Order: C-alpha cells, then sequence, then structure tokens
C-alpha cells in the first residue's frame, strides 16, 4: 500500500512532458507505466500483484514487430498520461483507469499488416471481424487476458461499474482504427464551431475519447525530430514488409508500402501531417487546451519534413 514506484530525477521530470522517449531499457517499461498508474489514478486504483502480472502477461502477447510492439503501447500509454494529467477535472474516475489499460492493450497481438492486407490475405479475422479487423482483434485480446486468473485488475469495481470501464476500452481501442478518425474528427469539428459540443452528452464523451486515442496513437509526430525521425524508419519498415506480402498476392501495393519507392517518403509525411495529424491535434487543441505542445511538437516535425524535400537534410 505505502510502496511508490519512484523514477531516477531525468525521468521524474521528464515523464510529465509529452514529448517523452521513454528510452532502450525494455526491464524499465512496467515501472514506467505502473508510475503513471499511480501518479494518473491513484496508489488505490489496482492491486500492485494483479496490475504487475496484466502488464506482463500484455508485454507476452505483443509481437516481435519493428513498430506495432510493446515499445509502442507503453509510448501511447504514456501520451494519454500527459493529456490525463494536464486535463486533470475532466475525466472521471473509471475514465482514467480505463483510458491508460486501453492504451497499453490497444495494438494487442498486431502482425505488422493492416485491415487492408487482413481482407485481400482473407485472414481468417477478416472473416470473424468485417471492419476494423484488427481492432476487434486487439478488444478480444484484451478481454482474455482479463479472464485469465488472477489477472482481473477491475475485481473491486462493482458489476456497473465494470461494464462501464470494458465499455470505456472497446470504444478507445475500436477508435485507435484510423479509417474511423476522420469522420470523427469532423463531426467533433462542426460541434466545436456550432458550439453544440457538451462534455455531459455521453455521445459527445465518446467522440473526445476516441481522438485522444488518435492522438495518443499517432504521438511518433508529436516527439523531438531524432525520435519522430528514428521512429519513422520502425514504421515504413513493417509498410515495407506488407508491400512485398501483396506482391506476393500478385497485387502492386500503394507506394507507401512500395519499398521502391523509398524517395517518395518525405512527400508522403507532409501528406500525412497536412491530412492526418495537424487537423487531429488541432481539433484536440480546440476541445482540450492544454494539449497545444502535441501540437506545436507536431507542426515543428511538418517544417523537419519540408527541410528533408528542399535537401537541406
Ligand atoms: C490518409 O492520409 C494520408 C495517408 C497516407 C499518406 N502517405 C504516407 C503516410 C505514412 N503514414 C501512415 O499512413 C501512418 C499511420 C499511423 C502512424 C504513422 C503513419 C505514417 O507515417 N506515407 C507515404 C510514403 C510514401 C508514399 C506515399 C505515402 C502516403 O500516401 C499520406 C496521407
Ligand atoms: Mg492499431
Ligand atoms: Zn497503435
Amino acid at each position: 500500500g505505502l510502496m511508490q514506484f519512484t523514477l531516477p530525477v531525468r525521468l521524474c521530470k521528464e515523464i510529465e512532458l509529452f514529448h517523452f522517449d521513454i528510452g532502450p531499457f525494455e526491464n524499465m517499461w512496467p515501472g514506467i507505466f505502473v508510475y503513471m498508474v499511480h501518479r494518473s489514478c491513484g496508489t488505490s486504483c489496482f492491486e500492485l500483484e494483479k496490475l504487475c502480472r496484466f502488464i506482463m502477461s500484455v508485454k507476452k502477447n505483443y509481437r516481435r514487430v519493428p513498430y506495432h510492439n510493446w515499445k509502442h503501447a507503453v509510448t501511447v500509454a504514456h501520451c494519454m498520461y500527459a493529456i490525463l494529467q494536464n486535463n486533470h477535472t475532466l475525466f472521471t474516475d473509471l475514465e482514467r483507469k480505463g483510458l491508460l489499460i486501453a492504451c497499453l492493450c490497444h495494438d494487442l497481438d498486431h502482425r505488422g499488416f493492416s485491415n487492408s492486407y487482413l481482407q485481400k490475405f482473407d485472414h481468417p479475422l477478416a472473416a470473424l471481424y468485417s471492419t476494423s479487423t484488427m481492432e476487434q482483434h486487439h478488444f478480444s485480446q484484451t478481454v482474455s487476458i482479463l479472464q485469465l486468473e488472477g489477472h482481473n485488475i477491475f475485481s473491486t469495481l462493482s458489476s456497473s461499474e465494470y461494464e462501464q470501464v470494458l465499455e470505456i476500452i472497446r470504444k478507445a481501442i475500436i477508435a485507435t482504427d484510423l479509417a474511423l478518425y476522420f469522420g470523427n474528427r469532423k463531426q467533433l469539428e462542426e460541434m466545436y464551431q456550432t458550439g453544440s459540443l457538451n462534455l455531459n452528452n455521453q455521445s459527445h464523451r465518446d467522440r473526445v475519447i476516441g481522438l485522444m486515442m488518435t492522438a495518443c496513437d499517432l504521438c511518433s509526430v508529436t516527439k523531438l525530430w531524432p525520435v519522430t525521425k528514428l521512429t519513422a524508419n520502425d514504421i515504413y519498415a513493417e509498410f515495407w514488409a506488407e508491400g512485398d506480402e501483396m506482391k506476393k498476392l500478385g497485387i502492386q501495393p500503394i507506394p507507401m508500402m512500395d519499398r521502391d519507392k523509398k524517395d517518395e517518403v518525405p512527400q508522403g509525411q507532409l501528406g500525412f501531417y497536412n491530412a492526418v495529424a495537424i487537423p487531429c491535434y488541432t481539433t484536440l487543441t480546440q476541445i482540450l487546451p492544454p494539449t497545444e505542445p502535441l501540437l506545436k511538437a507536431c507542426r515543428d516535425n511538418l517544417s523537419q519534413w519540408e527541410k528533408v524535400i528542399r535537401g537541406e537534410e
């Protein structure tokens, strides 16, 4: 009960910042995650023994893929921690519990392949889940781990609170399907501008939590340039592998997944910042002003990509 996690001074201070990188020491990531739960949620939110056993079973069920790996899970959960800590009073007790867990679990058992590759391959999961294929799988894996003996971290919630938290987590994980982001942000844009946005409207909270999950999931674009630049290598390492697998199915992949078109990456990054990232953090900043540093860091990285195209790096 009186057992706190404590980080070295540099990490204690930098973990509070949006652009924090969790570093290359894998054995510290569980401790970083528990530290964020204790500060974000309370030292009483979860039984430590159960949380530790939940964390290590989640870790075990992430795969050795270049990008959609255990490091991504913890990185995305840190961004959520930064949003929640900078917006103290806006989120319920259940929501703080649910969203950090949702982030840790959001890409469980990812194979490094998009929903589109699963469908073109005719993967069994494409028959089981026709839309948001991988995201329904990620939620399924989350419930499976919660039902392992000794792993139910929500045990001391009431029947109704338990149903509420799994519903928060399900919506949160489904919302990480980027195909669903565009419509969710368009609706949030209209609600914010016509002034109809109402954080007591549950359907509105869902939309706002959905956008938070997009923002955390894309947070690679909100780090300092050297982290962003090096993470891009891992992202494209997966896309190019999917591209190769498209070619094996006798389908020319989109340039984004075609390793023969590396030259086109700098311009594709501009398109992605302009079409996805900047709009995402802009709308998020309007709804939640204290998330402005995500938008500023994103704009900084857009400028860095424009310098790459101008041969300046
Ligand atoms: C829909 O708007 C888009 C979509 C894709 C693109 N796009 C991209 C963006 C790549 N990208 C994701 O998709 C993504 C998802 C999640 C995290 C990080 C990322 C991330 O870095 N790269 C290219 C590279 C070369 C050639 C072409 C393209 C191309 O068209 C541009 C605009
Ligand atoms: Mg995902
Ligand atoms: Zn993800």
